[PDB]
């Protein structure tokens, strides 16, 4: 399980503040104890407030990368940012993300191609957002073709079949967790899974509860990594623990500490 | 989820002392903090120590069933000290449990059948316990061609692929998920699931988080039951997020509190 730290994200108002006045410590804080938390992979978001995005994230780059050597997860919707920030990364990169728009495949695969860096694919289109396993495993499979079709290792793409909250979304879950499974099954060399686990619990009551429930059961559905709260402590040890239950990761004593310090 | 309180067991200290000395107290006060932590069924097992089994099979169900109206599951593998047991139970019982063995199948289903009574069946025979999913999954049919042959509602079955200690036999946990998994199929009206979960963590450090963490990843692959630690605060919490990433319980702000008063 890879956890892709989610708190650099221009959502949060620190973090805002931060790109707007250029102001390093914030992010270059958040980066430090994400990683110390676990996180082996950063998400860098920043925000729809900020005027210039594609200059932001350049800047998230360039301040990040100095007191990291984590993957560096670039989040955004602006291909042009993604681009740039991709021009400034010093270590691997994983871009998310793009969908099963084909205008959107034919830009990012080869983007992702060209930098060997990692692709989050999203089952979805301009048709919206599928409830039904059937139609998200569709999306994924054009994703699969066009990572053939464009000569990305099929181990570099990440499918994310979206997860929605619990309280409103509810009959999603369960599709979420049948859709991984399903891509799960896929042969070698198989692609793999993300997902942004802490919509599953927004607006609900005790979130860390639902995310670390969530976390686990698509973990034995196949995930393989989870843009999320690297600094909640009890999601780690389910990380760390579901790694154990599907034989992933030999036990020992101290694997929650294994995990952290890998 | 049905949560089958494991904590009435002869191999306890106290539950054994108290079987030894026939003293209903320490049954009694088990019956029902298990009850208030949210369990819906006692399991109950004499364990090895004393002689006598047939009957004390039959007080443990006299002295619980004065506190308790939970569905009995009546654990042990001397059939005789089940009859004496069912014979006493003035609720609906729980028979645990079975094997796939012909001569055992004979035996127990005809005599779950005529109690009207829920039958528990081990995914083993004399040859052992299998390893090996296919093999689990070969046996799990052989119960579930066994109720049909003598008349078991389907929904009365909970086959048990018997999950093991993740220190030493760590192997077999993703084994049992996928034969959960393949059980949850097969065809409806589906048997149900169940499991003896602590089982997982025998032995481990960090024992309640490994109970959980394989908890929720069981009911992700259609677990329906679990004889486990129904005091364990943290293991309810997980079984009752559970049901909710699954749709099988509508979501609510006190949906914890809502599956323990259920
Ligand atoms: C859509 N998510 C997502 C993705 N990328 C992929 N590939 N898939 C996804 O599902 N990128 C962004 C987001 C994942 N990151 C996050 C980050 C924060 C919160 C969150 O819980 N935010 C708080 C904000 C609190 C504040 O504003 O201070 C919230 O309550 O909404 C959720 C998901
Ligand atoms: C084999 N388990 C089991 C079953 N029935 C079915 N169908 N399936 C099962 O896996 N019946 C008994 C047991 C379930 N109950 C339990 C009860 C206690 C512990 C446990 O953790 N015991 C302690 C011993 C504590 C003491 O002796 O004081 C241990 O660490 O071994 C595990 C499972
Ligand atoms: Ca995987
Ligand atoms: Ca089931």
């Amino acid at each position: 399980m890879l956890i892709i730290g989610e708190r650099i994200n221009g959502m949060f108002g620190d973090i805002k503040r931060a790109i707007q006045e250029r102001d390093p410590a914030p992010v270059q804080e958040w980066a430090r104890r994400q990683e110390e938390g676990g996180a082996r992979a950063l998400d860098l978001n920043v925000g729809p407030a900020v005027q210039d995005k594609v200059s932001a994230m350049e800047w998230l780059v360039e301040v990040t990368q100095e007191v990291s050597n984590l993957t560096l997860c670039l989040d955004s919707t602006n291909i042009k940012a993604i681009e740039a920030g991709l021009k400034k990364c010093k270590n691997r990169a994983m871009i998310n993300s793009t969908n099963a728009e084909r205008e959107k495949v034919e830009k990012l695969f080869p983007l992702a191609v060209e930098h060997g860096a990692a692709l989050i694919g999203l089952t979805m289109n301009k048709t919206g957002i599928p409830k039904d396993s059937d139609t998200r495993l569709a999306f994924a499979m054009e994703l699969v073709a066009a990572a053939d079709e464009f000569g990305l290792p099929m181990e570099d793409l990440y499918i994310d079949p979206l997860i929605l909250p619990a309280n409103v979304a509810q009959d999603h879950a369960p599709e979420v967790l049948k859709t991984l499974q399903q891509i799960k099954m896929l042969a070698d060399p198989a692609p793999k899974t993300v997902l942004g686990l802490s919509a599953v619990s927004q607006n609900c009551q005790n979130r860390p509860l639902i995310n670390r429930t969530f976390l686990a059961m698509a973990m034995a559905c196949g995930l393989d990594a989870a843009i999320a709260d690297a600094c909640d402590e009890a999601l780690i040890e389910t990380a760390a623990t579901a790694e154990i239950l599907l034989n992933q990761t030999v036990y020992c004593d101290s694997f929650v500490k294994m995990f952290k310090t890998r």
